[PDB]
């Protein structure tokens, strides 16, 4: 696979495809392939916000008093979350390269920017509740838990493996880890800061989080929709193998996150539990897999195991 | 011969070690930075945010069919070059961004491509809102039918090829000072254009979007003059006196085509402009760039402003 041209004056009009196509790399939005790229560019601007217009003065009084069992579990996944922040800042602007849609290319921009301000209101969480040492710790937690390093290998493993041989299955298993990420990596975060808020614990901080969460909804519409366009556009690569690895990258997501989940929290977090944790998990697999025409793996989970965060997530 | 940075570096130290070649991780950490500047940046980037579609152009939609034979020449030129500069910049600044060391660097350039990005869809939205769909489409197309404006975009997009094919650190550092250029000097010109047509009443709201992306180009331009200053402090043995003269030739030959750009399109047929007013205001602009990066002005016998009025005008 080989990457584009800064600009090529041999391009045709428009975007011809996703992948592989005759494209100037001009950003001419009224000639457009894929309708849905401009409903989602206005989405993605009317979200805009500040994570430093947030204030977080209760949480400041707050901090302090949460137990070992919960400063735990907040610890190791801002930390992580952190993690996942970077390496899409990091990775998007790669994946964005091989892709011939400019209206595309545009949106995977807008993404790298929205992930670099998630990763700032981390730090601004930790800079403004506790002292630098104690920020610096939380920075640092995957440099003293083997766990957690061992996710962060795993996880920029695969982008890596694109970032150094890019050939299309490479590419192909580097967009499929990338919704992964989003829709079931950053859904199992969100539900622990929403957990402490719902008891009255760092409500400001779960305020902070539905902001992400929002951002993160439509980066996960991004994704579906550029594997169906690219499974539309290259029938004979989208194997009924090549469907299963997909799968399986996925059970294994499932199964990390899950094992993952009941590491941070064990059993201290009060209102989660090693099971509910379990079929959350499953359940949103099951949904995410159905989204780009996929068989679900848990096909007996099929009810909703925590409705209340829905409302709970929405401002 | 540079390399290219891993996604995520296990191996790496906590914070930021040079902007180059930098033993980082790649992690975003704002408390553990070594450029202290990056802090103040992403802050007045982030406030300076925007959106086009909410500049309305109710007045400008009526007066468009009445602008000249002249003033549509130029309006149609330039707007289809300022298009595809920050369609250029949108697929080059990745390719830069890739190899800074510095996370607190990277950021901002990835704030950066985002305004380029904001930057290009406003043109698409005045071209569509003015007039109707084959008039834009021809505007649009502009480069295929003027070959003074292929030959230029040729000629720029070549210098950043030549790094996104050959990734050399003298390339890498060309390609720097390329887009130092293209900020600080084909976009004032053009902003000039606007801001002459909207002085006498014509296209004020297409003006209004103009003064945002002139303020965000005042923030491109010291990023980049910040991260020159810092690359030379820590590559001195790159940067030789052969090299800082290399730096001022390139702007001499951008000076140059920009002002033979801005007098073809004007064709001396755009009330308060003329030939030499558009002379000395490109050579006016380039001697302050040149200064503000520590190097000798090109055109030292013209030290004041040509064109006052436009400093005060531009402001929001
Ligand atoms: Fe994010
Ligand atoms: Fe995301
Ligand atoms: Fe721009
Ligand atoms: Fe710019």
């Amino acid at each position: 696979m080989l990457k584009k041209m800064i600009f090529n004056e041999k391009g045709q009009r428009g975007t011809e495809s996703m992948i592989n196509g005759n494209t100037t790399n001009l950003r001419e939005w009224n000639r457009i392939k894929y309708s849905w790229a401009s409903d989602f560019y206005r989405t993605m601007l009317n979200n805009f916000w500040i994570p430093e217009e947030i204030s977080l003065n209760e949480d400041i009084k707050q901090f302090p008093y949460l137990t070992d069992g919960e400063r735990n579990a907040f610890d190791k996944i801002i930390s992580f979350l952190n993690f996942l922040d970077s390496v899409q800042s990091e990775n998007l602007p790669n994946i964005s390269r091989y892709i011939t849609a400019a209206e595309v290319s545009s949106l995977l921009n807008i993404q790298t920017f929205q992930e670099e301000i998630h990763a700032q209101s981390y730090s601004y969480i930790l800079d403004t509740v506790t002292n630098p040492i104690t920020r610096d710790k939380i920075y640092d937690q995957w440099r003293e838990d083997e766990h957690l390093l061992e996710r962060n290998k795993f996880i920029a493993g695969i982008y890596e493996k694109f970032n150094k041989e890019p050939e299309i299955h490479n590419f192909l298993r580097a967009i499929m880890a990338n919704y992964i990420l989003e829709g079931i990596y950053f859904y199992s975060g969100f539900s622990f800061f929403y957990t402490l808020a719902r008891q009255g614990k760092m409500t400001a901080t779960s305020t902070i989080f539905k902001y992400i969460n929002r951002d993160e909804v439509t980066h996960l519409v991004l994704f579906q929709n550029i594997i169906k366009e690219l499974k539309n556009e290259n029938s004979h690569i989208f194997t009924e193998e090549l469907e299963e690895e997909f799968r399986q990258m996925m059970r294994m997501g499932v199964e990390h996150e899950i094992q993952w989940g009941q590491y941070v929290t064990n059993n201290e977090i009060l209102g989660l539990n090693d099971e509910l944790i379990e079929r959350y998990i499953k359940y949103l697999s099951n949904l995410r897999l159905v989204a780009i025409g996929l068989k679900p793996l848990y096909p007996e989970i099929n009810k909703h195991p925590m409705e209340w965060i829905d409302g709970f997530s929405k401002l």
